[PDB]
């Protein structure tokens, strides 16, 4: 049975699609053998406790572009084979219970962008050893706590840009030894701990532009061994004695890096740091 | 002019006392000269923002034993001289905005016990540098995030018992250099990071009884130079080779420590670990195991 104006088909995968159908909640009568459920584009307010427990074969679930305000902690419980979970474009969700994603040992990608998330609870990403893609962009995140991604061993892409992150602690990115791309641009990053990127050995892309970075020690870039692209523009760079560590590292870096424009001093008229001579940096 | 009912007296402190009067909300027209406001015992469900502005000289605010459901983020904005805030016994409050306590640089004691608090948001205790007493007991806390009390450099008492805290991370208690009594009993504590007490040099009392502690490294108690009272009862202690580090630390501890009862093995059941011989702490029942 198809739960109404939905569309139900079996090839290639057992699919139940209910997109842009004025649904006010998760409909009743979804086939228990479904492997793909698309509830995007409706006005679903709450995801109750039961929801999708019947679908033991479920791997793809889309709930984006709804009116999600509350998601029960047991919303996706027992969905052992879930590979993709889409909750993006729900700017009125604001908060997720830290046990919501417990038990999803097969989850490959998790979309949580433009959800207005105020914070990331302790243990929110615990156990997600299968996670590869994590989208947390354009939320209201105001802190990046330690060990938040300690279990994401297979995580390759992490998107944190478009938040209000003020700093980076030491063990914030602990455990991400498979991370390839890390995007932190368009935040309020004013400081980074010297040893933050220690686990990022295979990181190839780092976007730090459009932040509040005044200076950056070379030590934070030392562990990055596979780095091939680096974005640092749109930052209040102070080019003097404090920039010499980053300056020396930038003369040796092999990959393609963006401009490092000096906000200060006034004498240096908005020039690139990589192209400055050693004798320009004075003023620790 | 004092509001309806209530009590307003000048000495010792300018007081607007309206307790146990059946108020449904904060009474309007509270005198601006008030140094102490007692609204406890009523049925106030919400506290709007700026509800106590104009009361610049306010130092004491009691809102306990009410029916609080939501506190506005700017409820205490402008209370630069508030010394004591009492929000306890509101087990339906559940959540407090992490910016609610910003600016209260003179706050000395903060009562948040029996509020139904579920978690502690980032920066909830930002800049509370004068805070000395923090009552967070008998709530629904499920985690003690790192750096939660990093700003509370003048805190001497921290009450966390009666929650459901499962562990103590590495930096849960960082920045608490003045801490005297830390109470963590009646929780779900199963493991403590060896360096969780690194900044607690002046600690004199530590309660850890009634938890699920199977073992405790000797390094966790190493920073506690000033310890005089330590409670470890009501824990499932495994008294085998893993307890030798804790056992040796207990042989040189000069303070008063409670009983450390053995859950396993059954031949040592309820024997005090301190009073066992080293030859008892052999075998297994886990590097040594
Ligand atoms: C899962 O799919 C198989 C076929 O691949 C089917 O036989 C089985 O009944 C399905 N079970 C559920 C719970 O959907
Ligand atoms: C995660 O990595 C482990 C090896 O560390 C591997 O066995 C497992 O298949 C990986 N899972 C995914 C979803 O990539
Ligand atoms: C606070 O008290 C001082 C003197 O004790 C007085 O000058 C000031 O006006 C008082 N403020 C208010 C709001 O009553
Ligand atoms: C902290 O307490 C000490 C006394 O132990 C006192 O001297 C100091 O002024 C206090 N600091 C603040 C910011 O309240
Ligand atoms: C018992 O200890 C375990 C750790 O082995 C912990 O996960 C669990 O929450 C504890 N339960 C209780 C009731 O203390
Ligand atoms: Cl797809
Ligand atoms: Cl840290
Ligand atoms: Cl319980």
């Amino acid at each position: 049975p198809c739960p109404g104006a939905c569309v139900c088909y079996n090839e290639p995968k057992v699919t139940t699609s209910c997109p842009q159908q004025g649904l006010q909640a998760v409909p009743t009568g979804i086939p228990a053998s479904s492997q793909r459920i698309f509830l995007h584009g409706n006005r679903i307010s709450h995801v109750p406790a039961a929801s999708f427990q019947s679908c033991r074969n479920l791997t793809i679930l889309w709930l984006h572009s709804n009116a999600l305000a509350r998601i029960d902690a047991a919303a996706f419980t027992g969905l052992t084979l879930l590979e993709q979970l889409d909750l993006s474009d729900n700017a009125q969700l604001h908060v997720v219970d830290p046990t919501t994603f417990h038990g999803l040992g097969h989850l490959h990608t998790l979309h949580l962008d433009r959800c207005g998330l105020r914070e990331l609870g302790p243990g929110l990403f615990r156990g997600l050893a299968a996670l590869q893609y994590l989208y947390l962009q354009d939320n209201n995140l105001q802190a990046l706590p330690d060990n938040t991604f300690r279990d994401l061993g297979n995580l390759t892409h992490l998107f944190l840009h478009g938040n209000r992150i003020p700093s980076v602690p030491e063990h914030a990115f602990r455990g991400l030894h498979s991370l390839d791309r890390l995007l932190l641009h368009q935040n309020h990053v004013a400081r980074v701990h010297p040893h933050a990127f220690r686990d990022l050995g295979r990181l190839m892309t780092l976007y730090l532009f459009a932040n509040n970075l005044s200076m950056l020690p070379a030590e934070v870039l030392m562990p990055l061994r596979s780095l091939q692209y680096l974005r640092l523009n749109d930052n209040p760079w102070v080019c003097d004695c404090r920039a010499r560590p980053l300056w020396a590292w930038l003369q040796k870096f092999r990959g393609s890096s963006s401009e490092v424009p000096c906000n200060l001093p006034q004498r240096l008229a908005d020039r690139d740091l990589k192209r400055l001579a050693a004798s320009d940096l004075e003023g620790c």
